[PDB]
């Protein structure tokens, strides 16, 4: 009675099997993990053996648990913690999440008898992959090299607001043959505690680190951000040299609370309000309404003039992005640059998808504490729909970048 894993990383599906069953039995399986604050994480499904007492989870459906249907990596995506509001992350990289997975006979609620346990290791660190801490000048960051003889392409992670330095986006990244920068800009060691100002010269310092590195392909870098990280980005391929190409992740394309400074010019805030928080049934606070009107829209004057970008630009959308208006700005950056006679940018918008479109089967988290304001708040998405949004944007992501670095 045994439990299959073929043929690894987080973000890589495999394929679940258990052989050695009574001939459609009926069977519980349960994924576990503890993250490195040991907090707990759980999924469970139920099946049926078919008449060889094999499990396949690539063919078979789920019939009831966590999720239903067929959905082989279920048992991974689907994964909630124990503790509300808590959020699946990865800290440190270089330590993988060992997964319990077992399974237990029948389909009652009261667990029935273990019938077999297996435990295996999930990466973050690709094979091979080599990572070292950049303290050069003022920069804080991780930098991250393939195997091989290189030099490599190479590209900068920008995470939004949460300061510190995570670095798992650009771990796995660095698993498909780009050199990665994942980049702290507040929040971590001597850099700045707080966010009243981003200044572009920092960034840009971050840009001629990594092209000067021997390692680094070029000619120019890949930029890729979440969040307030992916309107860092736009201003950077619009401010800076040697930006080759940009994805943006729900960006806005726009200065938001706080002013985007380079040299002698300044991009004004166009600021929010707090009244405008909706308050659900629940109490979970929804803050998706709190920024002021993009009055005039592409001429207004708080957008970021992402028309003086040299290279291509891909806008990845959460349809259902509750941290603010991520469809409406990627529209209007499309309009911005068609007016000033620039090719479209690619849009990709994804249903059933919220503000933080993680890498592949990364579990969704619906509500956290809100750090700036104090309050839970809401993020949108649905489990399903956002979990095959976080597998085909990665494609898209690794698409881009292949083509146009
Ligand atoms: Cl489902
Ligand atoms: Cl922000
Ligand atoms: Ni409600």
């Amino acid at each position: 009675a045994t439990l299959i894993l073929e043929p690894c990383c987080w973000n890589e599906p495999v394929r679940i099997a258990v052989r050695g069953l009574a001939p459609e039995q009926r069977v519980t399986l349960r994924a576990s993990l503890r993250d490195e604050k040991g907090a707990l994480f759980r999924a469970h499904a139920r099946y049926c053996a078919d008449a060889c007492g094999e499990l396949d989870l690539e063919r078979a459906p789920a019939l009831g648990g966590s999720f239903a249907g067929l959905e082989p990596m279920g048992l991974l995506w689907a994964l909630e913690p124990e503790k509300p509001f808590w959020r699946f992350l990865k800290r440190d990289v270089q330590i993988p999440f060992v997964v319990e997975l077992e399974v237990l006979d029948g389909h009652d609620p009261e667990p029935g008898r273990l019938l077999c346990q297996a435990q295996h290791e999930r990466h973050f660190l690709p094979p091979g992959v080599w990572r070292q801490s950049v303290r050069a000048g003022r920069v804080r960051a991780t930098l991250f090299l393939p195997p091989g003889p290189g030099p490599f392409p190479g590209i900068i992670d920008i995470f939004g607001i949460g300061g510190g330095l995570l670095e798992y986006r650009a771990s796995l990244l660095a698993g498909h043959g780009f050199a990665t920068l994942a980049l702290a800009y507040y929040n971590f060691e001597d850099l700045p505690n707080n966010m009243d100002n981003i200044s572009l010269e920092y960034f840009e310092e971050a840009v001629c680190y990594m092209l000067q590195h021997p390692q680094v392909k070029g000619p120019g870098i890949g930029l890729l951000g979440i969040s307030l990280g992916a309107d860092i980005c736009l201003s950077m391929a619009s401010f800076l040299k040697n930006v080759s190409a940009t994805v943006s992740i729900n960006g806005s394309g726009i200065s938001g609370n706080t002013a985007i400074n380079y040299k002698h010019s300044s991009i004004p805030p166009l600021g929010y309000d707090l009244r405008r928080i909706k308050v659900a049934f629940s109490g979970l606070v929804d803050i998706v309404d709190i920024r002021n009107a993009l009055v005039g829209g592409y001429k207004n004057p708080s957008m970021i003039p992402i028309e003086k970008a040299q290279g291509p630009i891909l806008l990845i959308v959460g349809q259902d992005d509750h941290n603010w208006r991520s469809e409406l700005y990627a529209q209007t950056v499309s309009e911005r640059l068609q007016a000033h006679g620039k090719e479209k940018p690619q849009i990709i918008c994804y249903p059933g998808t919220g503000h933080y479109i993680e890498p592949p089967y990364f579990p969704l988290c619906p509500a956290s504490l809100h750090r700036l304001l104090n309050k839970h708040v809401i993020w949108g998405g649905e489990p399903r729909a956002h979990s095959k949004a976080q597998e085909d944007a990665w494609k898209q992501i690794l698409a881009f970048f292949c083509k146009h670095l």
